[PDB]
């Protein structure tokens, strides 16, 4: 036969059960169902954005035909997967493709119309045997579907539906399209409350609820790439993967391992002893808990196999309920449930029990770790050191940044509300305005704060606004349309969001562009999306904006004395109502105002820089110490409050800098001797003690 | 023959004019990110014409459209926002010309995906001067006049003969944003809930936050970023101690001059 | 038997020592090692510019499995891998490029879920004539098939995120 | 016969990309795609010759084959 050349039988893995039960979906099955028993136009095709279960659409269909909860027209079908991969397979000579084909065609009509046609990628359909100047299926299946003898089921992308099915119209109209719909989050909940046993029939683990709400939650909210419900489903199968290997590691016998083979290198090593009896004990203490972890290993074994048993009895008074067996209903039900799960209940509190290396169950932490780890968004739960960490935000900053105090508190709210999750859903993490002037270390502000957050400096996408200094910028920054140039490429800050999902933005020299480069701004701080050139939203929710301008510097410099922060904000902020517009300085969190250093201020900031160049030249590997006479004049030498900390930046760099390095390779300035940063007269001298 | 309502909506910013349209679509789908959002004030250039109705033949993004004729040809029931529209290069709107004369719209590839079920919004913030000028002691007709003559000197004498109804807004009043303030507190209710913290807060601390976030220059965003200083800033401050116990109700009562919370 | 037609057993390779002992990089082992025991989704890529021996962490990973450093579905597998310029370059006319093709996953369905595949070149596989990616559709997506990628990062941004299967 | 010596012959084939990108077979095979079992089996320590251009179109794009 024919048939099952190139054809499988749904059905038949629909009573193999391997499918998944589809939940849900009365709606579009239904109207499925209403498009196959037509007169003519037996074709509905599946429509949507891939991932939404289409293909299990077909599947439960077939599913619910096998069950029987179908009218009684249907009662009957057989559902087959038509495959392209066999049609295709060796037509290389002429009239071979449509040669089967149309063995095909005829043996469907002789089945009597009782035969449901399924086929996935229906595009490739449409150009599977288009060759040069032959014939494909597109212009064989343009009759048979046109009267409608064959039950045509179909399954395709939103976009390539429309580049390759609707080039051809006479296909185009062949089929009725099903708008399959995003399913929304409760439904993926409900879904995701469905789809857990066969899960933990896979990974021979346990699964807790509030992690599947939490999936479902987080996985909504933080991704924007795949779609509901499948970037829940990966999900939940990625940390029900990281939990079975964890079972089947642990890392507190890797370290007494390694300690054992460590101490059994240094024992003979030493071939006084006492180190047999430590090896002993260690070894001892590395075999109990090994047998610990095996004892482990078989009680959660022993628990999956008879829950494996509980859903094979599931599916047998299923099969049950279909063939109609009398005594088999009762017997499986009465006897077969109650006590398998009296049993698997206690073998799941004996596993809370025995459970104390290592885990069991998917807990919403190991959610939170699988979507730190995938992506990049902080979500999980706080550990001590992290968050005794985020409690000393202001610490942490003044040890990098004295002074400008400000600043300190509001980035240390706006970070201890984002590691919170009390941020708006609608609008990004951080949106902030400095005001202060030149060279006050607001970039260096900036730059800390990506360091507290990643652990790096520049993994930042600063995005100067000094070159902006004309319109067409907008389109630098944010891509260029199609038809022109840039449009193969996508913009440059989107594709920078697009990469990192969690980044820190500065838009630093924002006194500089055309007033009209605040719109994108406008966007950004509307809903945190953001649309390039190719027409796809960006994510900025997850991010922060922050804008380092120098306005009312002056006004800064000339009042900041008898004035307090209240009135300084309000004078500073009607400047920018002279600047900007009132349209844009609604939407910032907040404007600080930066004062002028004082001279306190300035020796921390040598000592900072003193600090760094220790570290720098201990990388090198020098053990300098400093006359703080020194650090005394370098201070008195470089003040000035109307260029800000920079100056003492260039006379730290020159004055220390040239006679350092200038007898470092002389081989005067040998490592490990005693560095005494003295001072000469009027310079700085280096003595090796 | 025409789509089914094309409105200019004016005011001064922060008053409501994007929830208006976010509360449409959150009506009529139960959501927000279910419409089309044409952030119109990227459109300084005369190019991005070329990005909503899509790039013509012998060009490059040729075979995928522009971004409103795909999702329009898509979803025939949609509520378009075109947000800020003022800033847009100022013959953008010719193309809305033919979107609001009858909602056909001749693309790239030529196929006129038609918008008569689709409401076009147009959201401006033309209404600063005028507004802030003269809401006081005058009706909503002869304002509608005035800063209709205003959008005359803006735009084009063409497009206003199309728009079905410019409705015009208003500043608001304190107790305006005292429901405001409710809404934002239910809605912090909301996500603490999910975290799972019980929270009251001192009805007097709600005139707190009305003696707070008013001013009646800058709309209600003001409001927003006060609650979020002097609510959430102490509020994330004494989560992140481990001091909250969940299940305690959380009062947010009144300090002499800020608001604590309590664990009883 | 495509399977000697077209594959390597780098188990035997390195069950007879052939193959270099590779050293290091355990961290992403053990993430392939997560991928390669999920229910479906069943196929790791590796995102790298070439010369940095993704092959050879690939055969690492095959020299573990003659340790048997494996947890327990990998115990008696056997990697075998694959290139798909071995099956483009056989395309006279229509339909011979697909034979091998199916041929090859009635090997792979013939041995019945014991053989973990490797496929270099994914970005390759993009294009050969609809040609190559939704024969591969199914067995990709049902479980029934455990392919390892390896590719290079703009090839990756150039290709596969075209199709969403492939992704 | 390769197999019988294990690397004792040495054989020479000049223009590797005419042999592996031009080799046509009916129902058959190339030199190629059965002599690639021989790069990664050792009984092959052949020597090639091409041009500049050639071996970068036909040659340096496959890995195995790199
Ligand atoms: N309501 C549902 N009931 C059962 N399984 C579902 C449901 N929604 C999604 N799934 C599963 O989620 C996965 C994704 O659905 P798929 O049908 O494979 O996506 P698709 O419909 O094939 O679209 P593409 O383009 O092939 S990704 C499958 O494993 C489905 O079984
Ligand atoms: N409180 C501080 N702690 C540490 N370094 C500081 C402090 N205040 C200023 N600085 C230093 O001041 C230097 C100059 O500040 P920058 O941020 O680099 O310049 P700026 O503040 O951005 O102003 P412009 O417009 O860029 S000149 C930096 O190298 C900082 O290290
Ligand atoms: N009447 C209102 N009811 C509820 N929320 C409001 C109201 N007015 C303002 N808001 C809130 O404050 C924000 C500002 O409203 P928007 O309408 O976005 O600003 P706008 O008035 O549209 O001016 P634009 O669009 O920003 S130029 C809204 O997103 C809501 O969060
Ligand atoms: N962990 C490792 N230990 C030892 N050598 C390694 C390791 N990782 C990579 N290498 C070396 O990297 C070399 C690169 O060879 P290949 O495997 O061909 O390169 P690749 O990284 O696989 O990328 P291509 O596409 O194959 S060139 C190998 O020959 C290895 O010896």
């Amino acid at each position: 036969q024919a048939l099952k050349k190139y054809t499988i039988d749904l059905t038949e893995r629909a009573e193999q059960g391997k499918l998944d039960p589809v939940i849900g979906r009365d709606e579009e099955i239904r109207r499925t169902i209403q498009v196959l028993q037509r007169r003519t136009k037996n074709n509905p095709v599946l429509i949507g954005e891939p991932g939404v279960g289409k293909t299990a659409i077909v599947e439960g269909l077939a599913q619910r035909i096998i069950n029987g909860e179908v009218p009684e027209g249907l009662k009957g079908r057989r559902v087959l997967a038509l495959d392209m991969g066999a049609l295709v397979a060796g037509a290389k000579y002429r009239g071979e493709f449509e040669e089967r084909l149309k063995g095909v065609l005829n043996d469907l009509a002789k089945q009597e119309g009782n035969v449901i046609l399924f086929i996935d990628a229906l595009h490739t359909m449409v150009g599977a045997g288009k060759a040069d100047g032959a014939m494909d299926a597109g212009n064989m299946l343009k009759p048979a579907l046109a009267r409608g003898e064959l039950h045509c089921v179909g399954a395709t992308t939103l976009d390539e539906y429309r580049q390759y099915i609707e080039k051809d119209a006479a296909l185009e109209r062949r089929f009725q399209k099903v708008f399959v719909a995003e399913p929304s989050v409760e439904d993926t909940i409900a879904i995701l409350r469905g789809l857990k046993e066969r899960y933990e029939l896979h990974h021979h683990v346990q699964i807790t609820d509030p992690a599947i709400v939490a999936a479902a939650t987080l996985s909504h909210r933080y991704i924007a790439d795949r779609q509901l419900p499948d970037k829940a489903i990966d999900l939940i199968d990625e940390a029900a993967s990281s939990i079975r290997m964890q079972i089947d590691s642990p890392e507190e016998l890797d370290r007494l391992d390694r300690r054992i083979i460590q101490l059994k290198l240094e024992q003979q090593a030493l071939m006084l002893d006492m180190l047999n009896e430590e090896l002993s004990d260690k070894e001892r203490q590395y075999s109990e808990l090994e047998e610990e972890w095996k004892a482990e290993k078989a009680s959660l074994s022993g628990t999956q196999t008879i829950k494996a048993e509980l859903e094979q009895a599931k599916i047998a008074i299923e099969q049950a309920r279909r063939v109609g067996d009398l005594a088999r209903m009762s017997e499986l039900q009465y006897g077969k449930i109650p006590e398998l799960e009296k049993q698997l209940e206690a073998a799941t509190q004996l596993e809370g029990k025995t459970m104390r290396l290592l885990r069991n169950k998917v807990t919403d932490a190991e959610i939170a770790e699988v979507l730190a780890r995938w992506t990049g968004i902080p979500v999980s739960r706080m550990m001590e050191s992290e968050r005794e960490k985020l409690l000393r935000m202001e610490q942490e900053l003044h040890h990098r940044v004295i002074g400008q105090n400000e600043a300190v508190d509001a980035v240390s709210n706006a970070i201890r509300r984002s590691r919170a999750g009390l941020a708006d859903p609608n609008r990004p993490i951080g949106s902030f305005l400095f005001l202060g002037p030149t060279g006050v270390g607001k970039t260096e502000l900036c730059k800390a704060l990506a360091n507290f957050m990643f652990d790096s400096d520049e993994a930042m996408v600063r995005i100067d606004m000094s070159e902006f200094m004309e319109k067409h910028s907008v389109s630098r920054l944010v891509g260029a349309p199609p038809g022109y140039v840039g449009y193969e490429e996508g913009g440059y800050l989107t594709e920078a969001v697009r990469r990192r999902p969690y980044s820190v933005i500065l838009l630093d020299a924002v006194e500089k562009a055309h007033p009209d480069v605040f719109n994108i701004l406008l966007q950004v701080l509307d809903d945190g999306r953001l649309t390039d050139g190719q027409g796809r939203t960006v994510d900025f929710r997850n991010t922060v904006v922050i804008m380092t301008s120098n306005l009312g510097s002056d006004l800064i410099q000339e009042r900041f004395g008898e004035l307090d922060y209240a009135h300084m904000k309000e004078l500073v902020l009607g400047v920018v109502s002279h600047n900007f517009r009132p349209e844009f300085i609604n939407r910032i969190d907040e404007v600080v105002v930066f004062h002028p250093l004082g001279e306190q201020h300035i020796a921390s900031i040598a000592q900072i820089q003193l600090k760094r160049l220790y570290k720098r030249l201990e990388e090198r590997g020098y053990e300098i110490h400093i006359s703080d006479e020194a650090l005394k004049l370098l201070s008195e030498n470089g003040y000035d409050p109307v260029y800000g900390a920079r100056p003492l930046k260039r006379a730290i760099q020159q004055q220390i800098e040239n006679p350092l390095a200038q007898q470092i390779l002389s081989g005067e300035l040998v490592p490990g001797k005693v560095i005494r940063l003295e001072v000469n007269e009027d310079r700085i001298v280096a003595v090796q003690h």
